[PDB]
């Protein structure tokens, strides 16, 4: 039910990044192929309860080789899966990178937008395989929360407005992360055109809302989306 | 039989949050050797069950760079020190990197007396009846501004704080430790909940009151975990 | 070169540091590993451009840097993932990693016609020049400004730098959204004291105070062919 | 004794953490290592004073702390380099390291005569008391004030602390120029709840807002003879 | 015999500060093997005795996370690069974790000319005649404001700076390297002294002038060490 998890509300989303130790290559090739096999099996073992997608950060994001985007209706399940993964022979040679959670929620400000804008917001992304993926954690300043509903709705309409020209070439998803870690939002983007995504962020950097981002990125995780087998394959030969 | 509940609720009781992370080499130990290690620890906690209260949380896979957390109640910190030092001594403890470590006294309320009587009434309910609830720990440091204020001013801020939280008194258990002078934070807040989505909302609500902007440090780290008996946690390290 | 001057070309800066246990390897093993990499680079020399810098002894916690030009970052990813896969790469701790596309000038058009002319000069005729890389993040104020305001700030920026237009080669990469910086600046020079003066000069204009992040890290190295660098790793 | 109260006596705070690979050592080798250190300390007990604190289980990433007094830092350097040279010292990752000279009072003379009187009492009747160490750095503003202004700030500081003069011993080291802090504060007490109140009290005076750095780390430990501390690592 | 001092006093001479920390595995080497390693380095330095000047400082036990520091003078940084790369290559170097690394040009005074003639006279004095003095290194970054100032304003600030420091020209040797553009600081300051208490007072004095508040970065790290010949430092790593 990928359909259900990727779009519904109440679905927790977790982003876990990992980096491979050096002593992993001190292991003989044989030991490594077995290790890869263990993990692929574990992920397949969980495919019933949760969704797991893989990203190659190696060579695009500093100090990170692999990232999982995990959807689940409870974080407990996500915990059980991640603790197991980190337990495997492969997991034991991975230094845990960033770990961020956030629930997907129903839109809060879109209702107060022009009806013509709601129409355009119907489109989310393109039809693409092995797209780039970008993840940007966000913390708002105290000011942002002090604002009243009308004020923020105005800021968001300005945010949305600037982004409309990229509505097709950049898929987007927003996770509400407050209280589960040190950020207010987790933003997630898929795109085949990074030059568009770059322009999309400069455009958003010029709206008013932007200056309220006490934390913007750190880390800004850039990677290529790919099946788990092809990623681990690189660590076996 | 045993008034264990006193430590968990009484005032003057020091409360300590110690996190640990497991080394990679812990699995170089044979599966059997690891299960023996669990028993060593389980016994040690039981040996101390007279002097202190110890509760366990699985942080692995929810909190970055942390696998295990203990919430230790004790009427003096030397005792907590001895136990934690002993724990780190067990075979298992020898393969644990000490993570964050925070202390704080639980005290009788300072501002609640100046609230409306209807508010004092509602604050009697603390949490739900739940087993294996999520647990959250958020360290907090107030800015210099906050301390410069007078009692009346602060009493007003906290009354606003309480009001914002009222819709969540049931679905979120709470406890506050006074941590100033024992480390680099002023308070240690601790919460149990079965619905994190509520807790998320509880925090968005508090983010919008006045008091909030006086938190020079809020979280960093924000420790999220599952509450569970010590056996089941250590069991996981024996696969 | 097509990649070095045209727009739309991604530029990537990847830093590496050599592990201690690398020298525990026997002399033979070290030289064979060197050969593996040299081959990998030529293997990619068709799809991408790769240049090397010895940071060892000039930049802290860094021995080596690659500047990789490519029309897609996927290629750069594949190459870097491969490089770190070689026996040599397996003894390298990934240092800093930054990407940025080369873009068509945004403010130069609004400059005086005499200034546009002078900007045609970029650098000197030099081999094995020093190289410097300085990442930059602008503050929120800077983006809020209007085109005229920014066009003005940059014109003052350009003005301060004109006396160094000859002795300092320059290139600017637009890095926003691919990492935690807005620009990646890259400079080649034979005279660092000139480059030092160029930066002290720029520190005094208005624009400068809008650089929320300036350096961190400031990567200083000598430019050199890949062979000569790895050779030091063949002792 | 001699050193703990006179001026011109440098005081050094050194923290250490025991590595994991220490428990891979056989039990005997560890006791021999323990014996080594105990000897080195007694060997130096003539020239300098050294005291021990068990931070293990009270301060994160710290097991042991030394408070070393000496009339010159040269001596303290020699001792600390030697200590870290010992078999045990080789299994300790150095934590924080801070220096500060003990100096004669600067602001106390301008206080009320009744206040000078009360400050004569310093501490309690305690054995194996808790110890707290808090580094402090003042902001630029604090130094900009004139002597009269600061003297007022200190008098408000002193006033707030008077109720705790008996249950809390204090010592102040002047650390500017020997590291990245201006002051190192050190306190012994049997009641932490008192010390807690002492710090909550002082947080409310005016002076406090001038502390650009407060703690980081705030080292909490129990004071104990070196023998009983090392004993735990010989099991 | 050797005009070594060309580097220590001339302008246009790059000065580089490199710190190192000794790995744990260095003591796995047999005693004899370590002494040979010392000889290798002593030789490498003497091999370079033509092109550069190298001085050594023992940071072990005075500076956090650092054992050894080199102050290297060279007319080009490439030479310093090659030397440091060779040094880091030696048997000894292979067991050293590279700490901080900072470069800076020695330049002729910019503000001293605009001072009173009585002040220029006093500034002729630099330091004392002392052996094995303490050494301090403080990296510095000025804020944007400082550069926005005009020459006259900065000259005033520096004259106030100089004035505050006049009482210490005897007990504290000083040197200033202009570091902007070679790393993340604008200046590298270097001091030798037999009396740290004097150096301490010197810094409180400078903390009270106007100029000081423009130091966006001050120290971090503040490197304190004892100056000594390379052999006696390395000698300590052989026992
Ligand atoms: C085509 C691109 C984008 C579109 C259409 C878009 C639109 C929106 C909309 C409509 C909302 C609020 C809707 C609601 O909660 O009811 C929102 C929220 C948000 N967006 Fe975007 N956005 C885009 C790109 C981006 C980018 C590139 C970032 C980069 C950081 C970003 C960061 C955020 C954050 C942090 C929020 C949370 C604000 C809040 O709800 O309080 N968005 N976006
Ligand atoms: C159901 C949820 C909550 C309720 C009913 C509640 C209520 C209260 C009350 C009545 C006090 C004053 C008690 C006293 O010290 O006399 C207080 C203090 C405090 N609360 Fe909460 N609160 C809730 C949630 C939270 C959360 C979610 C946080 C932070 C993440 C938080 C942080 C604090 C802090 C730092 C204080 C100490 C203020 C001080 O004594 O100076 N509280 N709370
Ligand atoms: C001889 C030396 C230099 C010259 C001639 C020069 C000239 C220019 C020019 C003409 C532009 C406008 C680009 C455009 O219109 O898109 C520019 C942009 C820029 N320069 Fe330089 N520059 C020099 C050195 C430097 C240095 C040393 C730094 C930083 C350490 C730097 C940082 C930047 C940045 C961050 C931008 C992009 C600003 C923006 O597009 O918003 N430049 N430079
Ligand atoms: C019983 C408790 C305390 C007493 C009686 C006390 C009293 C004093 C007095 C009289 C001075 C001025 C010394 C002089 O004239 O040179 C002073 C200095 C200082 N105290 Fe305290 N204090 C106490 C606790 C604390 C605590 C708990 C802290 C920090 C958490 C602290 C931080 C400082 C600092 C940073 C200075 C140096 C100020 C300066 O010289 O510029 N003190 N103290
Ligand atoms: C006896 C001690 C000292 C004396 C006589 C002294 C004197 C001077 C003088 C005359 C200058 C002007 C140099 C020029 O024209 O370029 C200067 C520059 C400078 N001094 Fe000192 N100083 C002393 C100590 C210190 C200390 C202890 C520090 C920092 C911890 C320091 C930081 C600086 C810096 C950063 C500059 C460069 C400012 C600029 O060129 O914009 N000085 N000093
Ligand atoms: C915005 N997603
Ligand atoms: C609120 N504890
Ligand atoms: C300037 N590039
Ligand atoms: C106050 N020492
Ligand atoms: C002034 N050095």
């Amino acid at each position: 039910d990928r359909e259900k998890l990727l779009t519904e509300s109440g679905v927790y989303g977790t982003f876990a990044t990992f980096q491979m130790d050096h002593d992993w290559w001190d292991l003989p090739g044989e030991s490594r192929v077995i290790s890869v096999a263990e993990v692929k099996g574990l992920v397949e073992q969980w495919s019933g309860k949760i969704l797991v997608e893989s990203y190659l950060l190696r060579g695009l994001s500093d100090h990170a080789d692999l990232m999982f985007r995990v959807h689940a209706r409870t974080l407990s399940d996500t915990q059980q899966f991640l603790s197991a993964f980190m337990g495997t022979r492969l997991g034991r040679h991975l230094t845990s990178g960033g770990l961020l959670h956030g629930v997907s929620k129903k839109p809060t400000y879109v209702a107060g937008f022009p009806e013509s804008m709601k129409t355009e917001l119907q489109v989310n992304g393109e039809s693409g395989s092995r797209p780039y993926a970008i993840v940007i954690p966000i913390k708002k300043d105290a000011e942002f929360w002090a604002l009243d509903q009308e004020a923020r709705t105005a800021l968001m309409q300005e945010h949305t407005q600037a982004a409309l020209p990229y509505l097709k070439t950049v898929k987007r998803k927003l996770y509400h992360s407050t209280g589960l870690d040190d950020v207010d939002f987790i933003t997630y983007f898929e795109t085949e055109r990074l030059e568009d995504f770059h322009n999309l962020v400069r455009a958003l950097q010029q709206v008013k809302e932007f200056r309220h981002n006490r934390r913007f990125g750190h880390p800004t995780l850039l990677g290529t989306m790919s099946p788990l087998d092809e990623i681990l394959e690189k660590f076996a030969q």
